[PDB]
């Protein structure tokens, strides 16, 4: 028996629908599970509203990580400006029967759920544009110097709708997040959304989030992951099928560059060693998006906001996001100036 019988064998609190907490919270049900513990829907009898409570595991490591998350949300929740309103709001935090608990505003489903309710056909380029603009604003919030927060784990599942009918979104789950100051694994981000500098074991900064955003937007419009690596080597190879071989001057300083590429005698780089990939740069984003053939699936011929001209703007913005060079990858302020948004 664990924690006087309240935990199970994974350090997870045993959620019992209906329980009341501190004479304040009525636990409704489980809505989420992860390596950190659980998320319940709960009714805050005092404020008279539903909340999402995140119940960290009763175990020292996860508690220390979650304490990082809390300081980072308390830092964000110190800032005036209304950019902060695309980050999920921390309502409070407390210890309960040995678990650190984070009370959040209650939201609706995440964008991977939204994709499944379309049967992975994707949402329209207009909906994607509105998601893009919210997300860049949210990254611009994180970049403000006092914060300089890497989320470190952007993907559809961590972008939630506010309300199932509107298109407002907030970013959740700052449990793997860090400030420019702090760090570390280099094994961060989910594989499909992992920046190349992370794969090559280079130093990363806030720019890695902007890579993940690039891949998320494309996936939201086509329905399928742009780069679905089944492991690090496959990941980098799927990237290279689209963006070609990464600049020499970056590979020249990439600790794990020889995990994927051979330096030819002459100093230029190529891929290594029977179904081959597609030649570098040959699966062109132009055909993935369907720029000239009715958007993904042909399904958008003649729709409004999906003229070839809108698709060229989109492709431009994504490529600027999928820059290999993290010092020239488009930054939040300038993604918002792009003609995709005007
Ligand atoms: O913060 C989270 C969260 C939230 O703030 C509101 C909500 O309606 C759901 C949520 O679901 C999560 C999850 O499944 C994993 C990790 C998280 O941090 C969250």
């Amino acid at each position: 028996v664990y924690n006087d019988g309240y935990d199970d064998d994974n350090y997870d609190y045993i959620v019992k629908n209906g329980e009341k907490w501190m004479d304040r919270y009525e636990i409704d049900s489980l809505i989420g599970k992860g390596s950190f513990g659980q998320v319940v829907k709960a009714y805050d009898r005092v404020e008279q509203e539903w909340v999402a409570i995140k119940i960290i595991k009763n175990k020292k490591a996860f508690l220390n990580q979650a304490q990082i998350e809390v300081r980072l949300l308390e830092l964000m929740n110190k800032h005036d400006t209304e950019m902060k309103y695309y980050i999920v709001h921390l309502k409070r935090h407390f210890m309960f029967r040995n678990h650190l608990c984070l009370v959040f505003e209650m939201l609706s489903y995440n964008l991977y759920d939204l994709l499944r309710n379309t049967n992975f056909r994707g949402v329209s380029l207009n909906l994607t544009r509105k998601f893009a603009q919210q997300m860049c604003t949210a990254l611009l919030f994180l970049a403000t110097p006092e914060l300089s927060i890497i989320h470190c784990d952007l993907k559809p599942e961590n972008i939630l709708l506010c309300n199932p009918k509107r298109s407002a979104i907030k970013i959740v789950d700052f449990g793997s997040s860090c400030q420019l100051g702090q760090r570390i694994y280099q094994y961060i981000q989910s594989r499909f959304y992992r920046s190349p500098e992370v794969l090559l074991g280079m130093p990363y900064d806030l720019a890695i989030d902007m890579w993940s955003l690039g891949c998320i937007l494309v996936e939201m419009h086509t329905g399928e992951p742009l780069f679905s690596g089944a492991n690090e080597v496959d990941q980098m190879n799927k990237i290279v099928e689209v963006l070609g071989i990464p600049p020499a001057h970056i590979l020249d300083q990439a600790p794990k560059a020889r995990k994927f590429f051979e330096k030819l005698p002459d100093g230029t780089w190529n891929l290594k060693k029977r179904f081959e990939y597609k030649p570098p740069g040959t699966r062109k984003l132009h055909n993935i998006l369907g720029v000239e053939t009715g958007g993904p699936g042909g399904r958008r011929a003649g729709e409004s906001g999906h003229t070839v001209a809108d698709y060229l703007k989109f492709k431009d913005l994504i490529l600027r996001m999928l820059d290999y060079d993290p010092k020239t990858r488009i930054q939040p302020y300038y993604a918002l100036q792009h003609s995709f948004f005007k």
